[PDB]
């Protein structure tokens, strides 16, 4: 078995996930679609480490991540885990973005950069 | 078997460590060597853009040092051909999201190590 575990070309490995940062701005839905084309979702955040890493990786520009609120349902991560509201999401919109100094929400149809992630083994 | 520690950041075939405390350039270099690494060597625009972005507002030492009288040298002994500019005239190089510059080696700054994927 010659396997060595890592992320693929152009993905970034941290804490057993592989991350991808977009080079263009698109709607939250288009971004989710782009992540799914590569076996990922908009980034899910499982820990304070993940959060600290994501904020730094995002840099100064707003980046969509995998957290969305539907009427009549709780906030949910793109991996199916319900969000336990362990951090605050400001604003007044359904789709979540972050940058190195903020986690907030914006109209889903707005074009923003995005970050995907996915587990690796 | 994995290419990098789960606590390091793997990108473009190198594993990166980003420090959580500030130390002198020499102290930082010694710290990297204790983990099979050197202060970060930057091989491409991609590497550079990633590092600057991740560093953020805070200065981070990288693996470049200029002794008056000697060529620019990376921490792995590779000569540096000045494909990016370093502002200032101090010996030790740091970067952050908005600059690549130099500072007195004794200053305490955060730092970044790298080493090849296993
Ligand atoms: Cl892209
Ligand atoms: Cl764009
Ligand atoms: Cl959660
Ligand atoms: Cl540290
Ligand atoms: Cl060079
Ligand atoms: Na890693």
């Amino acid at each position: 078995d010659s396997h060595v575990s890592s992320c693929s070309e152009d993905w970034v490995g941290y804490q057993r996930k592989c991350y991808f940062i977009s080079t263009v701005k698109r709607s939250w839905t288009s971004a989710q679609n782009a992540c799914s084309e590569h076996g990922a979702t908009l980034a899910v955040i499982d820990s304070e480490k993940d959060m600290n890493f994501l904020k730094r990786y995002a840099g100064r520009e707003e980046h969509w991540v995998g957290l969305k609120k539907e009427p009549g349902h709780p906030w949910k991560w793109s991996n199916g885990k319900e969000f336990n509201n362990w951090f605050n999401v400001t604003g007044s919109d359904k789709c979540v973005f972050l940058k190195n100094t903020e986690v907030s929400s914006m109209e889903c149809e707005k074009n923003l950069y995005w970050i995907c992630n996915k587990p690796y083994k």
